């Protein structure tokens, strides 16, 4: 994981990654969907990478939810695939997904 780097999925969200030495990554995340209670505000963005590939999890703590995505860097491109964990009657949920992180820088 080259870094600083940064990096946005097809939605806009946006990955700013910091330093990933001894393969911790210590990055910043921001949604960008409107309607989401947590849109544009950075979050930590924390976890590892390996020669096998990444994970990172991002906690929207304003929104009780958290992501995380599994995945591989290939150049300049990221695919992941991602697990949402969040609470509309108050009931907590899960969603499942694919994302494309490319490097803008």
């Amino acid at each position: 994981l080259p870094a600083p780097s940064y990096w946005k999925n097809e939605r806009g969200s946006e990955l700013l990654i910091w330093s990933a030495n001894s393969g911790t990554i210590q990055g910043t995340f921001t949604n960008h969907a409107q309607g989401f209670a947590c849109q544009g505000i950075p979050y930590p963005a924390a976890g590892s990478v390996s020669p096998t590939g990444l994970y990172f999890v991002v906690t929207f703590a304003q929104c009780n939810s958290f992501t995380r995505w599994v995945g591989t860097i290939k150049g300049s491109q990221m695919p992941t695939s991602w697990t949402l964990f969040y609470v509309n009657k108050g009931k907590p949920s899960r969603l499942k997904g694919g994302d494309i992180f490319t490097r803008v820088w």
